[PDB]
């Protein structure tokens, strides 16, 4: 922990390398352009959302604009200075959600005020840049091996609960008057607008199936390789058009506003720095700005560790360092700009930058990673350049972004074995050789099953916690502080109430998975041992057709 | 083929078992209801969906009252006095379709005109009546062996896409101003009716989905075995229930018509035989009513020889003898009763019979089916009484309806052999491997591919020449008659074209399943002999975590 040691070297072994992944980048030629396409609708898309979801929660003073803005700035210069390329840079829904307790807090306050929001947001950030500032020369980034499957997997399922919680609520307001709109217009009678309703439903739900089919794509037996390969890489932004052109259909029978589209103002027309405005803020609120700041610190310290290290896996086969303290380092800086320059911070993202390596990753008959600072700066300039395009994305209904928010909620749960977890408790015990029968992680089989419900309860009593907390107006600002605390209680407290070995299965670093079990061998063990036979009707559902009840002879 | 031989040997057969018949029912107590309500419920609802259906193409002369009140009368009386109570009589599509055809040619011509529709199809009913006598009495039931699977497939698969094409019938005309409703009123404002349009997308699709997901309940490993065996049972009118509260929640906010619900009238208000108007048709329409009469009995003794022989599947191990020619004599005096009173004639329907038998059935630990006429009367009686509860049945919407001719159409795909040798045609020649990694007929081995590609399109070719015929206003009565040629066709000019073990497994009385073969064994196959391996990005799909990018271990 001896100060900027990490900085120093981070920055020795980054140097003698940076000539090489610029060239690497150029040699590749214009085949660099598909793995820069689909990380860059991997990130555009979701900014465009947060955007809309901020649109919504801070009266139009943040929109989309702003989060592509941030996102492409920091991007490019995390790419030409930053130390770990691979690492892909935006705005997320934990800065969103911060945002939204912070501009709540200010519009009760007449001394700060509306006017005063992004001034009050901008002391934040210089805070939040002085906190990983002094992280950073510290080396508290040499301690993220702590960082544990258990918060980060909470986490994301509590970013899961916050994104069905946006989506739900974007699609219960397409039913409403928008507070900033006249309520006069012919689209807000309520005819129209129970018809933007249900339109908004239909597009929503259209969305999220059509992504979820898509995004199996490769596995079927039907059309091309390359367009299963395309509908699996661009499902999210293929149906994305689908669904805004059946939105067009009826378009002409029908007012402007139905369905309604993104609210966010296309820069361009003449109707549309706060440093002048950071001065009027009132010294109090300058030194209470402390006080989120340190949780917006806490938050990006977790993310973009963990961000990083997931796009830095050992079985990528990667031959060059990290740069975890510099990378830290200029995060603070990028926050102190985005902060003068009135955009929210953009950080590391997830699963971003671990979908960027594997489209630079080619396997040699093993995996060979293509690394350079190319990709991430071409696509973080096309984000930038969709700002230029803004009047194409106001086309947009927003059902669909709703839909696209219920889509990343579902998407998040596949890999994460608190979700299994979870699921398992909630299965039947004489249905557990099912669990059995399939792909499974290893603790399953290795720890008893009154241990894993144990730990499974502990987790989800505080992922509700938190999500609770997030409620509450005020002191929802802290839930980062609990995210954190887990570090401690994993290190200290699980110990005393678990054994060893099942907590290095419950909580082990690696992805450890089981292949399925035959039916003979899914009974002997102690989990799968209290079976039930299949009833008479179970029985002959399987061996007669549902179309004419014909006998199937196998 | 000795006149009234087989009438004499299935009565003397049946005579012998009719006191026990009746016995076996009452010892089984109440355990005969659940499979009575199964059956009742598998009945009922695709009785209602024609009834609307004939509402809609009828201008409102027959509807669900007279679907309901025909099926349960010939269901009674087929269990009371008929030879294999185990056959389910309902309305089916192809009589819809049948009844549609002659109200369009009646409409067209002033001598009839709508006051003479139903006693021209009394008159029409008693030619088919007649037809069946004669077919019965001339033994025509001893050829039945001949109704191969290639007819009985292209049927299916034709009345499937009958049943989508209502569907989306309906659906759009959800969007349009009904055509004998006032067309003042609030409810069919474009507003409205744009809303309406689109909640009816939403609770079809809801319904559709919702019950294709309920059919596999059986095979979950959540809640209870009588809680999976009940969804897996009635999730048809489980989810018809769901989706009419769900349809019910914006009640007060929306005017009396939004959702539009069923237009069947209530009998029991003031407002509501055809004999009489049976002697004021002219002569020339009596005599030409003989033309769409025989293609009603060639589809009359297709489907209940069909649905018969389903029921009676030698897997069930049936003691009890077969009575074929009796019950098309019996059809034939029910359908001559039905025309008298003016309703349309019921027939043996498909899957609803073998259903029941399978709901009948017990494995002995091997399949022991209870045959007796309890379940059939009382089932049939609860049909009738329905019609007493049409305020209740009011309540649905008829946008849940459409979506159930949906679910229809597809539940009508699954162990068609026709549709599943349509997807291997349009599958890609480098993805036949994956059929073969699952269970599949035993013509995929047996035969090679070019054989089965032909025959496919044969037999595509023949269903949309049928499909379109049934387009043409007049000429589309006819196609019972493409159906039928389809036995001298198979039984004379198949061979020609055909080498046949070919012949025999494409169209094999039997339905026979191989399992699923190893991927090493999937390519020593001529059909899977051009295996592809897969790409980078399709083996790293596979091996990474979609939520967080981690790397499976196994
Ligand atoms: C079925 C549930 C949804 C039905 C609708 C419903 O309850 O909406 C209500 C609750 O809805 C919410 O606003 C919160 C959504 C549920 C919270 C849990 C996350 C989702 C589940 C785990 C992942 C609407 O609540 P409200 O008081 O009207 O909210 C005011 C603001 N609003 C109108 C913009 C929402
Ligand atoms: C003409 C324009 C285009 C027309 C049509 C494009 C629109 C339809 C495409 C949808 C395909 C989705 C899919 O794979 O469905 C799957 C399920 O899905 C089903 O149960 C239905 C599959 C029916 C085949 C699709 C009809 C068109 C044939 C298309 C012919 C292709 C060539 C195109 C035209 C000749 C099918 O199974 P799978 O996933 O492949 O199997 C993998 C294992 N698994 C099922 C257990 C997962
Ligand atoms: C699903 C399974 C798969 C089978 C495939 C199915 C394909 C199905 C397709 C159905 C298509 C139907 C089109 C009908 C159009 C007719 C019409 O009304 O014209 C309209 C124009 O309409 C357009 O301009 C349409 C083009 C849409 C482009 C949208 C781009 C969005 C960017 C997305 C970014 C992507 C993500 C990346 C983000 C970075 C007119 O509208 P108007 O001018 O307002 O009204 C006229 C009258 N008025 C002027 C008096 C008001
Ligand atoms: C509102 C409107 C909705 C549109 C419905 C979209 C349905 C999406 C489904 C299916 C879309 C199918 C697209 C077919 C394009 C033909 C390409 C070709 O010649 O094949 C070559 C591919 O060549 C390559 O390898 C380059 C990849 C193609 C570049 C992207 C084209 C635009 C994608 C599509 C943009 C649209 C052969 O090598
Ligand atoms: C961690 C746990 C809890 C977090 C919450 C802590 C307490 C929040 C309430 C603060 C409050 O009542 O404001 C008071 C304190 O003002 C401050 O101290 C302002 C700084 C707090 C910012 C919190 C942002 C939360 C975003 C969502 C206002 O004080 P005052 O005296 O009205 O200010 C004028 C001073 N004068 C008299 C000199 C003119
Ligand atoms: C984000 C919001 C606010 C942060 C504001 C800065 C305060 C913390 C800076 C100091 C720091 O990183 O603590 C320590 C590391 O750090 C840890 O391991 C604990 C802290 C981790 C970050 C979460 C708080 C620094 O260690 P030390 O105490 O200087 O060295 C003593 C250890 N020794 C004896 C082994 C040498
Ligand atoms: C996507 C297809 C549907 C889009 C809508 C459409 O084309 O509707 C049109 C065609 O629709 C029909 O009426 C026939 C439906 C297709 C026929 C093939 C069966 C379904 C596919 C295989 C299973 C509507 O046609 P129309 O001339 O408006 O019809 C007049 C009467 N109507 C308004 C009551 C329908
Ligand atoms: C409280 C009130 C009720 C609350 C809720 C009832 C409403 C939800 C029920 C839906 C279940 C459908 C289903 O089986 O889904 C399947 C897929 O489906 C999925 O991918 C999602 C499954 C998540 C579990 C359902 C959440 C509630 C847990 C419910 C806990 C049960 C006890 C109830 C409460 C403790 C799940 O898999 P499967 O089909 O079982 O696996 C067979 C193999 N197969 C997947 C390859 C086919
Ligand atoms: C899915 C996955 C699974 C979780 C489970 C989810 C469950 C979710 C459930 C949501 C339920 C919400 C109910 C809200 C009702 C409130 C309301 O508006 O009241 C209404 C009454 O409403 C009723 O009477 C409701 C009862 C419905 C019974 C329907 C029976 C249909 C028969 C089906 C046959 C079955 C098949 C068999 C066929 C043989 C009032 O309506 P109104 O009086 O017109 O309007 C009032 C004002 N006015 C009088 C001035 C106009
Ligand atoms: C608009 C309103 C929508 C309603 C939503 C329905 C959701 C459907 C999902 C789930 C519905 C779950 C129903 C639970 C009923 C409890 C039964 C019991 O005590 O269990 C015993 C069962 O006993 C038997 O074996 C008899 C079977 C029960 C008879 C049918 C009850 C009504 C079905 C439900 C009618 C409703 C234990 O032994
Ligand atoms: C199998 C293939 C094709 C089937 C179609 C055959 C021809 C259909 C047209 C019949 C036609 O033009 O009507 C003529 C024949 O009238 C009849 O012969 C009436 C009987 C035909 C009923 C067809 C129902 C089809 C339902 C869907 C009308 O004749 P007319 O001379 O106008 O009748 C009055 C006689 N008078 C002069 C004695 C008063
Ligand atoms: C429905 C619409 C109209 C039917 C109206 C009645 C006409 C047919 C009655 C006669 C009949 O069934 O034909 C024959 C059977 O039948 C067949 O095998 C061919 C006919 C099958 C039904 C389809 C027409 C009767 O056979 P035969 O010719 O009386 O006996 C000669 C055979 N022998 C030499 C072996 C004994």
């Amino acid at each position: 922990f001896v100060p900027f040691e990490g900085i120093k070297n981070d920055l020795k072994g980054r140097l003698m390398c940076y000539k090489q992944d610029w060239t690497g980048g150029f040699k590749a030629g214009f085949r660099i352009l598909a793995p820069t396409t689909y990380i860059f609708f991997a990130s555009a898309i979701p900014v465009i959302s947060f955007g809309e979801q901020l649109e919504r929660s801070t009266d139009g003073v943040l929109t989309a604009v702003q989060t592509l803005a941030s996102t492409a700035i920091c991007g490019m210069i995390h790419s030409i200075i930053g130390g770990q390329p691979l690492l892909i840079l935006g705005v997320a829904e934990p800065t969103v959600i911060m945002y939204t307790f912070m501009f709540n807090f200010a519009k009760a306050r007449p001394e700060l005020g509306r006017d005063l929001f992004l001034a009050w947001s901008g002391w934040v950030c210089v805070w939040t840049a002085l906190m990983l500032f002094v992280l950073a020369i510290c080396g508290a980034c040499s301690i993220i091996n702590r960082f544990t499957r258990v918060a980060g997997e909470l986490f994301g399922l509590l970013i899961a609960m916050l994104f069905m919680q946006q989506a739900i609520k974007g699609l219960v307001d397409e039913f409403r008057i928008p507070e900033r709109e006249n309520q006069k217009l012919k689209e807000f009678l309520p005819s129209w607008r129970f018809a933007n309703g249900m339109f908004a439903l239909v597009l929503s739900f259209g969305l999220l199936l059509t992504g979820l089919r898509s995004r199996k794509a490769r596995s079927w037996r039907y059309g091309t390789g390359w367009l299963r390969s395309l509908i699996a890489d661009y499902g999210v932004p293929l149906m994305v058009l689908v669904w805004t052109g059946v939105s067009y259909i009826p378009a002409g029978d029908v007012p402007k506003g139905i369905p309604r589209r993104l609210f966010s103002p296309n820069p361009w027309s003449p109707g549309a720095t706060v440093v002048k405005e950071m001065l009027d803020v009132p010294i109090v609120y300058i030194i209470g700005a402390f006080i989120p700041a340190s949780m917006i610190a806490v938050l990006y310290y977790f993310d973009h560790s963990v961000a990083s290290q997931l796009a830095q896996q050992k079985e990528f086969n990667l031959r060059k360092p990290s740069s975890y303290h510099y990378d830290l380092l200029l995060l603070g800086f990028l926050t102190l700009m985005c902060g003068l320059l009135g955009v929210p911070p953009s950080n590391g993202v997830i699963p971003q930058s671990p979908m960027h390596t594997k489209s630079l990753a080619t396997l040699k008959y093993p995996v060979e990673v293509k690394e350079q600072r190319v990709s991430n700066l071409l696509q973080s300039t096309m984000v930038g350049g969709c700002v230029a395009a803004m009047p194409i994305l106001k086309m947009i209904p927003t059902s669909v972004l709703w839909g696209y928010f219920a889509f990343m909620a579902i998407e998040s749960l596949p890999g994460n074995q608190f979700w299994e977890r979870i699921l398992l408790l909630f299965t039947a015990p004489s249905r557990r050789f099912k669990v059995l029968e399939d792909y499974h992680a290893t603790f399953v089989e290795t720890v008893p099953f009154k241990t894993i419900a144990m730990f499974t309860l502990f987790q989800t009593t505080y992922l509700l916690i938190c999500f609770g907390l997030t409620w509450i107006p005020i002191a929802g600002v802290m839930f980062p502080l609990m995210i954190m605390f887990l570090i401690p209680v994993r290190q200290y407290l699980l110990p005393r109430f678990f054994k060893g070995a099942h907590l290095q299965d419950l909580d082990a670093a690696e992805y450890e998975e089981a292949p399925a079990l035959p039916f003979n061998l899914a009974a002997e063990t102690e989990i799968g041992s209290t079976t039930s036979y299949p009833g008479d009707l179970e029985i002959l559902d399987e061996v007669m057709t549902r179309s004419r009840g014909e006998f199937r002879h196998t």
